[PDB]
C-alpha cells in the first residue's frame, strides 16, 4: 500500500537532482551514497537538522525522466570509502568530495510526460521537471511527485521509517 510512503513523505523537505549521467545514478543506487556541488551540499546539509525527512528525486539529464528517490541518512562526509564518479566535462573529484548516504525509497523510473501537472512554486511555477541540479520543491508538489511513481515492492519502508 501506500501508507507507509506517505508516512515518511510527512512534513519532508524535497530536491530535485539533475545527473549528468547514468552511470552515477546506478552507482547511488548500488552504494547509498550521493554528491553534489558544494552550493547543493550546504543547502542539503542544512535542510537534514530541519525536517524529519531529506528526499532526493533524481532526473538523469536528457532522459526525460525521473529515475527514482530517496531519503537523507546523514549529512555530507568527507574522506571514507572513494566513489568512482564518472566525471563530466569541467568536474572534479573535489566539486563531487562531500559523500551523503542515502536510503532509496522508490528505484523505479517515472516520464516527465506524468507529472506535467505538477508545478513547483519555488521555481516560478515552472513544471517540476524544470529545474536545475538542488533546486527545492514545495512540500504539497513534492509528496504529489512521488506519488505518482510506481510501487517499488523490493523495499520494506520499516526499515527507512525506524530512522526518522
Ligand atoms: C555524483 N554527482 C553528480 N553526477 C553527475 Cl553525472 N552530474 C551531477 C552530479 N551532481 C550534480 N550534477 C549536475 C552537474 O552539476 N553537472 C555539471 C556542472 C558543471 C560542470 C560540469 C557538470
Amino acid at each position: 500500500g501506500t501508507s507507509k510512503l506517505k508516512y515518511v513523505l510527512q512534513d519532508a523537505r524535497f530536491f530535485l537532482i539533475k545527473s549528468n549521467n547514468h552511470e552515477n545514478v546506478s552507482l547511488a543506487k548500488a552504494k547509498g551514497v550521493w554528491s553534489t556541488l558544494p552550493v547543493n551540499e550546504k543547502k542539503l546539509n542544512l535542510a537534514f537538522r530541519s525536517a524529519r525527512s531529506v528526499i532526493l528525486i533524481f532526473s538523469v539529464r536528457e532522459s526525460g525522466k525521473f529515475q527514482g528517490f530517496a531519503r537523507l541518512s546523514s549529512e555530507s562526509h568527507h574522506g571514507g570509502s572513494p566513489i568512482h564518479w564518472v566525471l563530466p566535462a569541467g568536474m572534479s573529484a573535489k566539486m563531487l568530495g562531500g559523500v551523503f548516504k542515502i536510503d532509496w525509497i522508490c528505484r523505479r523510473e517515472l516520464p516527465f510526460t506524468k507529472s506535467a501537472h505538477l508545478t513547483n512554486p519555488w521555481n516560478e511555477h515552472k513544471p517540476v521537471k524544470i529545474g536545475r541540479d538542488g533546486q527545492e520543491i514545495e512540500l504539497e508538489c513534492g509528496t504529489q511527485l512521488c506519488l505518482l511513481f510506481p510501487p517499488d515492492e523490493s523495499i520494506d519502508l520499516y526499515q527507512v521509517i525506524h530512522k526518522m
